[PDB]
């Protein structure tokens, strides 16, 4: 790949959301969910990870409407409860 400072700038924001496919910044390629990619490649949480890029309005890690845009309001970044609770 690279990796040799510079790694891969998936251009700037507003434009991160593509065709039901969200761009990983840093890396290049593409996913519907960066949320998942981004805790175990680049790891941590998804509003750490804005903060490296600067990313305006805590631009979303998963799919441009997964959960409406916006963790289908509440339950912040990180896990609700460590327990597959139903089936």
């Amino acid at each position: 790949a690279v990796n040799v400072e510079k790694q891969k700038p998936a251009v700037s924001v507003r434009k991160s959301v593509q065709d039901d496919h969200i761009v990983c910044l840093e890396c290049g390629g593409s996913f519907k969910s960066l949320k998942r990619h981004l805790t175990t490649h680049h790891s941590m949480t998804p509003e750490e990870y804005r903060e490296k890029w600067d990313l305006p309005v805590d631009y979303p890690m998963v799919a441009p409407a997964y959960a409406e845009a916006r963790s289908r309001l509440a339950k912040e970044m990180g896990l609700g409860q460590r327990r597959k609770a139903n089936r």
